[PDB]
């Protein structure tokens, strides 16, 4: 007796996901960090001088 | 209209934590991987030859 349905849904938290483009950028970054490189940043609104 | 108490507890999931020793190993591994090194493994029960 005391038998339960072990296949009943147990996830009360909705499905979440990071964007694949962010995931690809994350994997690309990890590849270059593992080779000794670093991550630089820059503003989106740029001067014409640069 | 009456406002709510914005400081009421909202975290219904208990507090979790990774072990500090595991996190220190993660930071140590990240430090050497950022220099080009890699991570090698080995069983804990070893032969006396090795």
């Amino acid at each position: 007796a005391e038998g339960i349905d072990v296949t009943l849904p147990s996830t009360r938290v909705p499905a979440g996901a990071r964007h694949p483009i962010i995931m690809l950028a994350e994997h690309v970054a990890d590849t270059f960090i593992a080779m000794g490189w670093e991550l630089a940043e820059g503003p989106e609104v740029e001067t014409e001088q640069f």
